[PDB]
């Protein structure tokens, strides 16, 4: 098996790891259709960049393609994608494909390498670290980077808790954590 | 919703839904790395073509291209999906996308606009019919076109007989239907 090992369905998944990985990449995905306008807008304000849909037709490519041509492919591929499977679905497909660092594919793969455990298993605290590294696995690597990834880490609870995914309460025992 | 209604699990799919599918567009799906080298030269030969992948891919297109770049890029994405989620999975979206006629996608939505029921109360014969439209839904309809309908279900049926999905009793108690 090439990586494709670790697959878990939606509703085994922790509202805390689907909403880490909402806030921090994509905090309007489930009402775009694709690509958020909006946020494209609000992001050259001041960051900025694609879906989370966009992120799973980024990786359907076997080629790892930077250019104009190939992110527009993306987003034509993103709104078919939509138009295709809904989001629940979608967020399935994309959190099981995920590079997460450390070799590990998928919210489930990354669990056991950064946690020795299931991803359903997960503490908030646990999931604010998982949504830290797509932005750069290997610049957040908890294993070498534990500073940079604390501070992301803590930056993705910061993030969840103004989309009121938690408590203000939650908030100051996970950034302890 | 655009048509995104009736997503069922591969684990709530009849093995014969299953077996049908793969029995009469892709044999030997469940061995091959996106591409059938074999089935694309016993193609020459005598029908032939691409994989359930191919065709899953050929889909995710916004657009409704036929060109030879086009089924380059369907194979390349094939690969790369192969190489991403694993083959249960990728019977699991196939089986949910596919048009099967009469505004019918999926096998659920197929199911119900068809034979009145789910998915998982179809019968042997109900779900040779379904595998029957993918080559073409508006040629083989059974709404319209119940003889070339008929037809190509018992072709489907002794596909399947002969792949060993089904005994030689069943065959025969299922054409008859």
């Amino acid at each position: 098996g090439i990586q494709k090992r670790f697959y878990v369905s939606i509703d085994k998944i922790p509202e805390h790891v689907i909403n880490a990985f909402v806030a921090t990449e994509d905090r309007n995905f489930w009402h775009h259709f694709g690509i958020d306008p909006v946020a494209i807008v609000r992001a050259a304000i001041v960051q900025g960049g694609s879906t989370i849909t966009q992120q799973l037709a980024k990786n359907l490519f076997l080629t790892r393609e930077r250019t104009l041509e190939r992110k527009i492919k993306e987003a034509l591929l993103a709104i078919k994608i939509e138009r295709t499977f809904d989001k629940k679905k979608i967020m399935e497909l994309y959190l099981n494909q995920i590079y997460l660092g450390s070799g590990a594919y998928g919210v489930e793969a990354a669990a056991q390498v950064y946690f020795g455990k299931h991803v359903w298993e997960l503490s908030l605290d646990e999931a604010a670290l998982l949504a830290a590294l797509p932005k750069a696995p290997a610049k957040y690597n908890p294993f070498y980077h534990p500073e940079r990834a604390l501070q992301r880490r803590n930056l993705v609870l910061k993030r969840m808790l103004e989309e009121g995914y938690i408590t203000p309460e939650q908030y100051e025992e996970a950034v302890n954590k």
